[PDB]
DNA sequence: TTTTTTTTTTTTTTTTTTTTTTTTTTTTTTTTTTTTTTTTTTTTTTTTTTTTTTTTTTTTTTTTTTTTTTTTTTTTTTTTTTTTTTTTTTTTTTTTTTTTTTTTTTTTTTTTTTTTTT
């Protein structure tokens, strides 16, 4: 269907795409949700919603 | 009755070609090795009320160096042409359906003879 989905591409080999509803609201001041996106000595570049 | 001409398949063995046994190179295939996903629990991390002293924005004014500015001549932009690649009509070939025409092979069992090896 059309459902809001996240996508991100990193340096090297990443085109991972999780669903948007897994992450919940937070108050600005805490952050650090620690998403689970394994990366071996590369750098993230892009996120899209 | 003797004697003379010609014709071919064999003594043929050698040249040419064909057939049949061979083994280098790019395309398969089984193994080990490294990327993925789901649970336990676990100290550990992390979400949310209360108080607090803070440190940056908004009253007001100042200037100067980036915002005004006009103009010459470049040079990226656009035009035409042609080549290279992509992609889709067109054609060809092959396979399956069900009644017809044709064929071809592998082994037991015993007993006797050829046909090679020692």
């Amino acid at each position: 269907q059309e459902d809001v989905v996240v996508t991100l591409s990193h340096q090297g080999y990443v085109k991972y795409q999780p669903l948007s509803e897994y992450e919940a609201q937070r108050r600005g001041g805490k952050g650090k949700s620690a998403a689970r996106i394994k990366e071996e000595d590369f750098i993230d570049r892009l996120l899209v919603a």
